[PDB]
């Protein structure tokens, strides 16, 4: 069967066709069907955006599709930056300039009121009009500084729930999360 | 590796291991010592699993996952929520939630009748380390019940994608649509 | 000049006129839904008082072409989500049994311990112009939903209503309540002034 | 009986000591903050202008045991999760910076279409008593963002807040305009049901 996922980038597409394998399925990309316009994204919520996205994908091929949508959580900000994560401070794609905004409208948090979360949604539309949507929250809070560099986006500023480095600071943690993170995927069941 | 299933269901320790199929050992509350679980309210079943997994972690020292599972109705601001399971005030009187629910939109007309099952999980780390997934099957609100293969609110539940209620639906039909979910929840970027 | 409430309840148009002579208002005259033909009210779901007020004023300029001022209150408990918002008067299904609506709301919140039981008495108004302007204001009345009943003097969730600052019900509060009043009665319009909308 | 205004702003005290004379309450002094020791004030975030104005009215009252006035005011945009909230004089993370905070807000929002640029601006009032009885009041003027800003009779987010019923922004309107959208907004707070 084939299924559009609604991205130009073929990251996605490569994770995913691995990730589906743990059956038949064909892949293709926007970049495999006529271009259409894409709808500006607004408000905190990934999940309404992705499926959106996933919406607008089957309207124009007829097929299955998959969109996803992803960026920054801050409670002080009200969940924003939201879907505005990736043009926060105006300008698209400026990484540090995002970065420096956040940090500026924070300025005077105490860090008990940091709070944040990175977040992750993925929506699946199909033909006959069936709808889901999944989510992944990652906690922690914002820095005060930038630390590491082995990052991108907010992974400078991300400091994730139970230690003090930032996400960019980071390089048996991985036992634990590879076997865990399928159980987070088993225990949902929608039907 | 032990990792504690914030549950004393022992039906759902034991799907919880047929999925496993690493040197990991589950281990349920009733394996652990008795400790007091704090009622739930609200609408967010990830807060709300996110809780249970820290309790979890507190009292064993070992990483917890927890689930948390209801219907988010539109019209009710996303409740019954967290008390999906006594909606009526009565727990587990599965009949008289759902009479409930029918009498409180019983008005309100089908665009406005949006709903969603939601399943939450939840894991806590050792070291305090906290990620929530979530699933939503979107839908909308029957007004009246039909079907008999479902539990819970699954006769006044309609999927989005069709007219049938979630009791009405096959076996084979009800997996078709928690195998694409487990496949979206791998999916996840983060 | 004429304006909408959009309202049956004569009452109500009794006390805008009483603000508005106490506001230094002339020349108004107020009509209800009565004195204009009948349309269809759509109803209301939600927790928003506000958007709900907005809504009903919407319509009355929509079928009058007059200002229309329109209400709309209940109770939000936080632990419902902010529900039974505006539901409130029909929580329980139906419109009009008191008794069942705060039986159902006692029980669904019977097992929650009481620094979790914060909820507010919620009333809001909304005014939309003929030319389309839009203002709603809302007033919440802070407290918590108490355990069981108490008290004779209320109607609706008044006897399971706990205001913040005491461990009485609303229901429990004596008329001579509503040295209470004199601090109320002084600080209740700098309430009002102080929304300052226009800037 | 003493009541706190929790400003330093002495306009406010005015303004609300008038309100006095216009209901007739007699035997009623305000005090402001100059005339209290100075207590720490706590930063503000969220999108809450009512949680805000409660938080600083019970301070007041911590403070001084004396029934507490006290006000929050902002922009609320639809797009933006009902943000800049109440960091709304900070948006550029600047204090104070009109300019800086108009000109992110337009570029946070640029290609939105119009029928998505709702916004409101909000002024919420709370009062805390000495026995600890708690009400909050809001009022929304609702509109929605403006794509360019235009006229100068407005501060801050005036010139590219476009008021629901009409094309031009705040600043565009005259003053015997702006008076008139007070006098509703307070002729409604007085009207509201559950303040008997």
């Amino acid at each position: 069967m084939k299924i559009l996922v609604a991205s130009r980038n073929p990251k996605k597409l490569a994770e995913l066709s691995r990730v589906l394998e743990s059956s038949g399925v064909e892949l293709v990309s926007l970049t495999d069907v006529p271009e259409y316009e894409e709808v500006p994204e607004t408000g905190a919520s990934f999940e309404d955006n992705a499926l959106i996205k996933a919406r607008e994908g089957v309207k124009h091929t007829g097929l299955a599709c998959v969109a996803d949508d992803s960026g920054l959580a801050v409670d002080a900000l009200n969940w924003m930056p939201g879907v505005l994560s990736a043009r926060w401070s105006g300008r698209h794609g400026d990484d540090a300039a995002n970065t420096a905004l956040l940090l500026a409208q924070l300025s005077d948090i105490p860090d008990e009121r940091r709070g944040a979360a990175f977040v992750s949604a993925c929506a699946l539309v199909t033909p006959e009009g069936e709808e889901v949507v999944v989510e992944g929250r990652w906690k922690g809070s914002i820095a005060r500084i930038p630390a590491g560099q082995n990052g991108f986006g907010y992974d400078p500023i991300f400091v994730p729930r139970g230690g003090l480095r930032t996400a960019a600071e980071l390089t048996h943690r991985g036992r634990a999360l590879a076997a865990l993170l399928p159980m987070l995927r088993n225990l949902v069941n929608l039907g």
